[PDB]
C-alpha cells in the first residue's frame, strides 16, 4: 500500500469544484457537471519521485454527515470564482468550518482562486486574494479548470502540505 493523501473540494456553487476535480483526474474540462452531485475519485500519481494515491472528495453542499468528511480529510482546496465576490467572501465560512472540525490553524489548506481565464470579468483582486491568504497564513494560486493553467499545481502542492505535517 502506497502513501495515501485525502483532499477536500470545499467552496461555494459553481466557482470549479468539479472542473478542477475532473480536470485533474480525467484531462478534461467538464462543463455540465450536476451542480448537485458529490462524489469521490482516486488515482495513483508520481509526486517528487515516490508513487503516492490521492483521493479527492468533490463536495456539492444532516451536520453530522458533512463533519464526519471534514474529519476524514487531509487537505483542502478552498476555491472561489475571481468573477463572483459572493464566493470570495464566502471562504470565510469553509475556512471557520474547516479549524472547526480539524481543531488545526495549521491544516494543509491552499486559497484557490479559479477562472483565471475570465479575467475580463474578475471581480477578486489578486491583492484582496493574497492579503486574505498572507492572513490566514496559507499560500494563494489562481488556477484555470479551462485551460489547465495550475491544476496540477494545487493538487501537488497541497499533497506537499499533508506530507509535511
Ligand atoms: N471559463 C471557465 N469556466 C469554468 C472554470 N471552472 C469551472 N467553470 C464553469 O463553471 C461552471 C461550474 O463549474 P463546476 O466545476 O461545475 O462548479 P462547482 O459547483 O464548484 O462544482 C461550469 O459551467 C464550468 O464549465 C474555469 O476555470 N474557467
Ligand atoms: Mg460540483
Amino acid at each position: 500500500s502506497l502513501a495515501l493523501h485525502k483532499v477536500i473540494m470545499v467552496g461555494s456553487g459553481g466557482v470549479g469544484k468539479s472542473a478542477l476535480t475532473l480536470q485533474f483526474m480525467y484531462d478534461e474540462f467538464v462543463e455540465d457537471y450536476e451542480p448537485t452531485k458529490a462524489d469521490s475519485y482516486r488515482k495513483k500519481v508520481v509526486l517528487d519521485g515516490e508513487e503516492v494515491q490521492i483521493d479527492i472528495l468533490d463536495t456539492a453542499g444532516y451536520a453530522a454527515i458533512r463533519d464526519n468528511y471534514f474529519r476524514s480529510g487531509e487537505g483542502f482546496l478552498c476555491v472561489f470564482s475571481i468573477t463572483e465576490m459572493e464566493s470570495f467572501a464566502a471562504t470565510a465560512d469553509f475556512r471557520e468550518q474547516i479549524l472547526r472540525v480539524k481543531e488545526d490553524e495549521n491544516v494543509p489548506f491552499l486559497l484557490v482562486g479559479n477562472k483565471s481565464d475570465l479575467e475580463d470579468k474578475r471581480q477578486v483582486s489578486v491583492e484582496e486574494a493574497k492579503n486574505r491568504a498572507d492572513q490566514w497564513n496559507v499560500n494563494y494560486v489562481e488556477t484555470s479548470a479551462k485551460t489547465r493553467a495550475n491544476v496540477d499545481k494545487v493538487f501537488f502542492d497541497l499533497m506537499r502540505e499533508i506530507r509535511a505535517r
